[PDB]
C-alpha cells in the first residue's frame, strides 16, 4: 500500500467542504529564522506524519491574504505554514529564499520536543504556494529545489516569465480580469514554458488579481483542487489522479488546460 495515503477516500463534496477530516490547531512561530513572521496550521489526528507546505503572500500584503489555505489544506493532511516576508516590499527572489527557510524551520520544529509538530511532518516532501510575487517565488523555489513534491501558485508574477527548468508538479491558478499580472503576460506565459512535468492552468472567470485569496466565493472549487494537486503528488495518492488531472468543466472556470498529469499505461 502507499505508505503516505492518509485520511479517507475523497468524494467531490469532501474536497470541496470547507473542512476536511482532520481536526486543525495552530500557534505562532516565537523566533522565525529568515523570514518576517509565520504560523503552523497542522492536524491533530492524521494517524501518521505529513508532508509540509509554505505559503507566501504577495507585494504588500501579509498573512492574511493567504490565510485561508493554512486551515483547508492542513485539514486534509499537511502541516502548512503562512508566513509574512521580512520585509512587505520583498521581490520574488527574496520570497523564494523566505519561503524555503519556513520549510526549514518547519523540519526543525518536527525535531523540537517542545513544538506542538514533533514528530508530525515526513521532511522528504514538501510543497510551495504563493500569490503574485509570492506565487513567482514558489516558481522559483521549485526550479532551485526540484525535490519539491508540489507547487500551486496562485495568480503569479515574476521578471521572467520563463520556468522550463521547473521539473516539480505545478498547478497554475490565474484570475481572467488579473489588472495586476495580466494572465496574457504572467501566468499563462508561465504555464507555457514547462516542458517536463505534470502541469495544471485553471482560471477564474471574472476574477481579479486577489481570487484564489482568503475570502474568495470559490473556495468550493479551488480548495478541492489545491488539496487535491498537493494529495495527488506529495502523497504520491492517485485516489486523488482524477481530481487532481480533470477538467471540471465548470462554467467557473474560463481557462483549463493541463499536460503531463494523467498516468498513461
Ligand atoms: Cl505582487
Ligand atoms: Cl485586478
Ligand atoms: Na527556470
Ligand atoms: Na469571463
Amino acid at each position: 500500500t502507499n505508505p503516505y495515503a492518509r485520511g479517507p477516500n475523497p468524494t467531490a463534496a469532501s474536497l470541496e467542504a470547507s473542512a476536511g477530516p482532520f481536526t486543525v490547531r495552530s500557534f505562532t512561530v516565537s523566533r522565525p529564522s529568515g523570514y518576517g513572521a509565520g504560523t503552523v496550521y497542522y492536524p491533530t489526528n492524521a494517524g501518521g506524519t505529513v508532508g509540509a507546505i509554505a505559503i507566501v503572500p504577495g507585494y504588500t500584503a501579509r498573512q492574511s491574504s493567504i490565510k485561508w489555505w493554512g486551515p483547508r489544506l492542513a485539514s486534509h493532511g499537511f502541516v502548512v505554514i503562512t508566513i509574512d516576508t521580512n520585509s512587505t516590499l520583498d521581490q520574488p527572489s527574496s520570497r523564494s529564499s523566505q519561503q524555503m527557510a519556513a520549510l526549514r524551520q518547519v523540519a526543525s520544529l518536527n525535531g523540537t520536543s517542545s513544538s506542538p509538530i514533533y514528530g508530525k511532518v515526513d521532511t522528504a516532501r514538501m510543497g510551495v504556494m504563493g500569490w503574485s510575487m509570492g506565487g513567482g517565488g514558489s516558481l522559483i523555489s521549485a526550479a532551485n529545489n526540484p525535490s519539491l513534491k508540489a507547487a500551486a501558485p496562485q495568480a503569479p508574477w515574476d521578471s521572467s516569465t520563463n520556468f522550463s527548468s521547473v521539473t516539480v508538479p505545478t498547478l497554475i491558478f490565474a484570475c481572467e480580469n488579473d489588472s495586476i499580472a495580466p494572465v496574457n503576460s504572467s501566468a499563462l506565459p508561465i504555464y507555457d514554458s514547462m516542458s517536463r512535468n505534470a502541469k495544471q492552468f485553471l482560471e477564474i472567470n471574472g476574477g481579479s488579481h486577489s481570487c484564489a485569496n482568503s475570502g474568495n466565493s470559490n473556495q468550493a472549487l479551488i480548495g478541492k483542487k489545491g488539496v487535491a494537486w498537493m494529495k495527488r503528488f506529495m502523497d504520491n495518492d492517485t485516489r486523488y489522479s482524477t481530481f487532481a488531472c480533470e477538467n471540471p468543466n465548470s462554467t467557473r472556470v474560463s481557462d483549463f488546460r493541463t499536460a503531463n498529469c494523467s498516468l498513461e499505461h
